[PDB]
């Protein structure tokens, strides 16, 4: 479970998050684990398109079970409206260069990065999160949100000898979660502004 990819129930979160940041909006939902929130999110909210990402496909079978538990649509067609809004993909989001990075065109309206920073961070270092921030900012389109729940650094020691990538990666970092607002809204990545609501935080693409 180095990616943090064991089965996570909590949701508590939908106090925190505001509807308007969804309905009829285009969400990608990172990390999105067994997919309560993708979900909840989907069919609470009305999103125009919802998508779940994990990298652990055991996560993503149960995340599509998991939805004659939440059970309207026209039929087919009709992908406006839950179930037919939400669809869930394995996948490792961070990229391996910055070429790749940059060939990602806009796709999205919200980004949700919820309890991530930390697994990427060990896993991939500094160089692999800035591509996921990176990747995150060129996904979104003009006017898109990153909603962002990172971990503090104090919680990146424990467990840091999961792997020995890990270990090698806990001791290289320089790139600190109390960096990563400033960070996000340098010319690196792009974002205009960032505000906030473990912390959660918006940052916002120019329109
Ligand atoms: N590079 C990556 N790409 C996609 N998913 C990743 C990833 N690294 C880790 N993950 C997944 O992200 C999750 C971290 S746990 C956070 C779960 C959820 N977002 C929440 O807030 O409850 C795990 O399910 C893990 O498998």
């Amino acid at each position: 479970f180095q990616y943090g990819n064991y089965c996570k129930y909590y949701d508590g979160r939908l106090r925190v998050l505001k509807p308007e940041w969804f309905r009829g909006r285009d969400v990608l939902d990172l990390g999105c684990n067994v997919g309560h929130l993708t979900l909840s999110i989907a069919c609470k909210w009305g999103p125009s398109r919802m998508v779940g990402l994990d990298i652990d496909s055991r996560l993503i079978h149960s995340a599509r079970q998991n939805i004659r538990h939440y059970l309207v649509p026209l039929d087919g067609a009709d992908t406006s409206v839950f179930p037919n809004n939400v669809v869930f993909v394995t996948g490792n989001y961070v990229l391996d260069r910055d070429d790749l990075v940059e060939a990602q065109t806009p796709e999205y309206d919200v980004v949700l990065c919820l309890s991530l920073t930390k697994w990427v961070h060990l896993n991939w270092g500094d160089e692999g999160l800035k591509r996921m921030f990176r990747r995150i900012y060129r996904h979104l389109r003009p006017g898109g949100i990153l909603v962002l729940e990172p971990q503090p650094w104090s919680s990146y020691g424990k467990r840091k000898t999961l792997t020995e990538t890990i270990y090698k990666n806990y001791y290289r970092i320089q790139l600190k979660p109390e960096q990563f607002s400033s960070y996000l809204t340098s010319p690196d990545v792009g974002f205009s502004s960032y505000e906030l609501v473990r912390p959660v935080y918006l940052f916002h693409k120019a329109r």
